[PDB]
């Protein structure tokens, strides 16, 4: 039987980050776990590109300028999505979603998913650095894992 | 200032890991997650030595034999408890984390703590591969990462 | 890999059991488990050592001349504790458990613990022998497994 | 098989009790059945070394000092513990525990526990002379078995 | 029959007294209490050396250079701790309690327990000062006593 | 009398600072007000040491080669650790506790507890910045003052 | 940018203390902290002025004679206010906040608040000593940084 799979070791890789603003103070302990996890397991920080773009809405069409380039390996999205008194939640979130899965597969690269949807403002704070673990240092493990694994598979 | 942190490598290091026999069924869904992490950090499998005792109760003995050979750099934990009609859980319980921790400083070495205390028989399926991630493969990561700041500290 | 195990095997190990004497009732039924184990499983009952001390609360200071002796390969402490009236359970349990451990890593060998805590009368019945089957058997079956191992081990 | 076990008299034996002064009620009726089962088994009053202390809490550093001279064979510890409003209960009652467990492993000599930990003050009345039968005359009693013991096992 | 005993007479003795810091109130009643007992007792406040530690988490380390120095004859630990929202209470009433007590034994030196364990703020204000009669008069009282016995008894 | 007392001032002392990864949120605003603490009281950033642990397990083996160079003053163990579903919480918060308290007897050092045991997120964040003032600045303090008494009482 | 920020060293400064004598019992222990504090942190005690007033009505009109004098740096205001039958607390705690604060404005120096504004007896007692630890101390460290961050920004 072939076996493929990636190992996790992130030494020549070149990583996008794609981070909203909006949840100013959860996002930024997402993003550092990201950083966080490419630096201790052996990347560089220069070769990281990191976006900032203004809310969850538009991590799509920015993730597909960072996509695009040639020198990135995996993208990775990064933004925080709380439900408030309307169904504004369920649209954005909704389309978040099906912008990153369809461009991964427009573009055959890794595009991993780091948002969190979260009902409660609580549970959005344990899923960003407390009882849970950032989401943060987990999307970007997943990421380096396969931009690794598709090195051979390509 | 100075910043002492393990990186997440594991080449050069070589591995102990105490596995009880009772919970068959759980703990080795926990073994196979400890040698999976060690692996695919880029360890051999041929430097992990794998110690089997009959319950967690005699895991602070024979983690002390491996604890002090010379070639190992960690020593992994791993047995699962869980509680039944009597008191008996507690008073095992209290002890093998007493030996494990004692041991640590007296041999001042890394024992990592990869038990699994749970309440039902349902908490410990989640904690042995499901909705909350192995802690073999977490208790693994965690003596890497000690494995590898005790080149620096010492 | 390297695995340690140890095979079931009873040939050549000579033992070491200390028994209280309180609970007369309950305490006989285990100590003829662990005697009856380590007959049919190949040992000879000449190399068995029996201990008899007053209560429970002296299991740690008679196990520590029997575990002391150089031709004792392990030692089975066999007590039954029930709940009463007052904690006095509590702070003997705390204790009985803490001496078999701590002098474990003390002189390292095996020190295998059948010792019943129990809350009513009734389940320390059915742990002596009927619905859930006699400690005595079972610590006693733990520590040929560890004497066996600690050959390979030391 | 090799049967151990010690004889219940007192002969020759020399003894040493280490009794508490707060509840000077109870306690005296603890003293009082240990000398006796002491004398009526075979043993000289003469030989007997009466310590006094000032609460249950110095019971360990006490007993420290008899237990070390030569010519004591076993200790006895006589206090009475009652709960009261607050905690002080449990952090008392479990180090006069840890110290006497230990002492005896420390100078391998017989250690016994002859401290009442009641709830109410009813029950510490029962366990001091009348529906349950002192302490006091237990402890002793459980001493003169394990000293005599101890010649045959050192 | 032998009969050891401490009078209660404190000339000729010098004390150390480790007192923390926190719950500045209720600390500074129990001190006056316990000079208080020294000084009617017979002793000067000469010969009384005073410690003063940031909580009670830091009086066994302290009270452990007390009672190294030759010319100290016993120590007083003073500390309160007020059970608050948390298990933080606990684990440091755990540990407040077996420094002091592990550190009797080491040094063969009377260290007696003057930290009131309170539930509410309520309980802690009786048993300093008011219903109940200052532990730190008492626990001074106790070490006299004991300071005294151990002329004879070393 | 002798009053012994630590000051405030921090010029001159050089510090360690043990700090578990888990819970990445809550320990960040700890070692940020213990780093500065530690400055506006005099003392430079040059002179801390700061280690970095996986989990709140190991904070006794690391606090332990930091307690061990001779020239650190004081350490300061700081890490979260919040009540789950099962045990898990218990048996490792008892265990840190006694290798942070049983560290200190040892090496005659002191080592400060900035460890927060809470029940609820909630309570977490109360203690880590917000409505009872970080910990952090608070072990820091406690340090600061304890490293500066043991000039004179060494 | 430039940042500036008071450290907290008294050294060079002279302090002003207006402390009412109503609540006698509660006040005596505030004053305590805030000596306190301001001799440990490295002042003097001559340099400390301390006024009393007979109620805390007048705290205003008295901080402002001693804010008026060249040679102090900063003044605290200590005073207890407990809330009684009738709306007399209101309209005496609306006043006494107006006119310190007023006074700052006015003289431009810092005057620190140090009232302890309470609604039962109770929780008075807990700001002032026990399980909050003293406004007093706090009032008196937060003057000490202002007064050392006006010699900057003046």
């Amino acid at each position: 039987m072939e076996i493929y799979e990636g190992k996790l070791t992130a030494e020549g890789l070149r990583f996008g980050i794609v981070a909203s603003r909006f949840n100013h103070a959860l996002v930024d302990r997402l993003v550092e776990g990201a950083i966080d996890c490419i630096v201790r397991h052996g990347g560089r920080e220069e070769d990281i590109t990191l976006v900032r773009v203004p809310g969850s809405w538009e991590i799509p069409v920015a993730a597909g300028e960072l996509a695009r380039k040639e020198d990135i390996d995996a993208v990775i999205a990064i933004g925080v999505l709380i439900r408030g008194a309307t169904p504004h939640f369920d649209y954005i979130a909704s389309e978040v979603s099906k912008g990153l899965a369809n461009l991964s597969l427009e573009l055959r690269k890794p595009i991993t998913f780091g948002v969190i949807t979260a009902d409660t403002l609580e549970q959005a704070i344990e899923r960003a650095g407390t009882k849970h673990g950032n989401k943060g240092w987990e999307a970007a493990l997943s990421a380096i894992e396969m931009a690794n694994l598709f090195k051979s598979l390509r």
